[PDB]
RNA sequence: AUGAGGAUGACCCAU
RNA sequence: AUGAGGAUGACCCAU
RNA sequence: UGAGGAUGACCCA
RNA sequence: UGAGGAUGACCCA
């Protein structure tokens, strides 16, 4: 079942939506990015290792551009000022089963789930309180 | 308001939901846990750092435990036979609006959502291929 | 959500009731003090640490003073002629359940509880006899 | 007269009561123990003494067991799986009337009741937050 | 009481106020920002200790940002160009009852009223003269 | 002109007013006290200076008695029996406007507005919650 | 320069 | 600060 | 660990 | 004294 296709990153109800497709595969670490310069592109990258004798581990990684007041093609320093990176580590047993790891999934699918604490926290520049 | 509510961390259609609630905040450090012994429990972990003149880091952690009943010195204890880990870190640049917030929400929910690529190789145990 | 809130600390019927408030949050100690002269206030502070790998632990404290004013130099200052000193510290395993945890809260209600041994020797100046 | 009675511990409606019986008072140490098994039983122990000078200092000890049974050979015990310990230390000046005195007890009581932030945390394997 | 709620921060007969909201409390300070870009936003945090034996001290910082010229949402350099810094520090000897306090604050609003002397130095640039 | 003019600093309806007036300015040091003997009054302190290239900074100090009359060597003085210290930094580019530095005095003005968070907190000897 | 450093308060301390 | 560094997990390691 | 003291988030064996 | 540990009337600094 090949999975590196190309998918929706973020949705706005079909219009403004944005897909990030296959561009790199070097060394295992697959990568998709937005049809955008690289400097304002959205890009994901995703690989998996046995970190241990007892773990696996994937290790994924997101970029997102600064949006607003951005000129689109063009060079906008520093570049620390215009992107937002994203880095999760996901450590699962060995003994993790095909269920155990659909629980996984969900538990991450919920933590970021519309309307609570984390997600609403981090879209409106809060911390928890 | 105070977004430092419960809220459901797995879903499973109003049954056998995996809901988790606040349980501490010391040290600047939010905490959540599912009413279980400490031992055998779910824990999800929050933090705002401003991890530079020019950045705030978000830190969230989340841990999925595989519940079991070890019987040590031949006495039943409820315990974990195994953890998994998801570590994630969100450097986001003081310039981005709250539009710009909600951009990367998006991008984390659509990352994760049912049949895209990346939840689907870790539900089935593989890579991205 | 939140628990870190004033409470009633002693009950008067309805009124002369002694009422404690947040104030301080630091290092994971919470701290709770009565309206007016800090000198005269009554003091509550909670912490919550794994004391060890299978055990967490909690110190309580509790400042009960002694209202009085006093002259010097025919200046005074509301201040506590002394204060009794309440230091309790909770062990509690972590395979302790929810319903392990409400039981050890009704022993110590139990303790206490009006009429019981211990709170009238301590209502009389008394010991056990 | 005498306070060195019987007395309820843990208060379950009428049945499932925890009921501790005073088992021994050598060297100015009152103790308090539940019906049956020694190793399966309820504990608190009371004593008083003069601190110093102007203080007096009671130390009241509870023990809430985890009953189990403990299976070795095949020959199996009444035990208990771990013990919860609560440890208090109180501390009275020597100036404090009976009134003074009852104001501490209700001090302790208040700290305590149901619904309060304290017992509430304790309650849920919980801090404060 | 609970008094960690939004309030109005910049007045301008409602119409263009700038109104604040909690958006943190880690370690027990308290933290309010305007709906903007953490670089272009209001932000206000407040918190108490007990500074010595004799005097409690509250710290309030707040930020407020350069306007003239401003351009929403954008990447302003340098930061210190943009924002002006406001440090109180509030010293209160534990003997100042409610009444005490209530007078301290007044002094507070009687030095910042309108038309007096360092509140108009301030707003036309100036010093004293 | 001559913004260095006397200002109410403590506004009891006209009655009981405490009235502060200009006393010195030495050094750069515009210093204001009320009607009272050097050692019970009032002390307002106000300088502006150029700390950096691209800054000014404003320091601002008041300074609230508790009056009271002590008897050293059996003989009557007019003292205080404590003081409260408020002390404020207000850091602002030089690239601020007039509008710019109007829009940070209505800041401070809305934070110690009567019923607002902050002033709600002091006044009532209690931290933000 | 920075400190939710301290003060008796136009001073002191740490970096 | 950086690591498709490790973990028993608000900790550790290398640079 | 302490039926160790305390001017109580400190101190002693 | 200790928001020091405990197999809790013991033990550590």
């Amino acid at each position: 079942a090949s999975n590196f296709t190309q998918f929706v990153l973020v949705d706005n109800g079909g219009t403004g939506d944005v897909t990030v497709a296959p561009s790199n595969f070097a060394n295992g670490v697959a990568e998709w990015i937005s049809s955008n310069s690289r400097s304002q592109a959205y890009k994901v990258t995703c690989s998996v290792r046995q970190s241990s004798a007892q773990n696996r581990k994937y290790t994924i990684k997101v970029e997102v551009p600064k949006v607003a007041t951005q000129t689109v093609g063009g060079v906008e320093l520093p570049v620390a000022a215009w992107r937002s990176y994203l880095n999760m580590e996901l450590t699962i047993p060995i003994f993790a089963t095909n269920s155990d790891c659909e629980l996984i999934v969900k538990a991450m699918q919920g933590l970021l789930k519309d309307g609570n604490p984390i997600p609403s926290a981090i879209a409106a520049n809060s911390g928890i309180y």
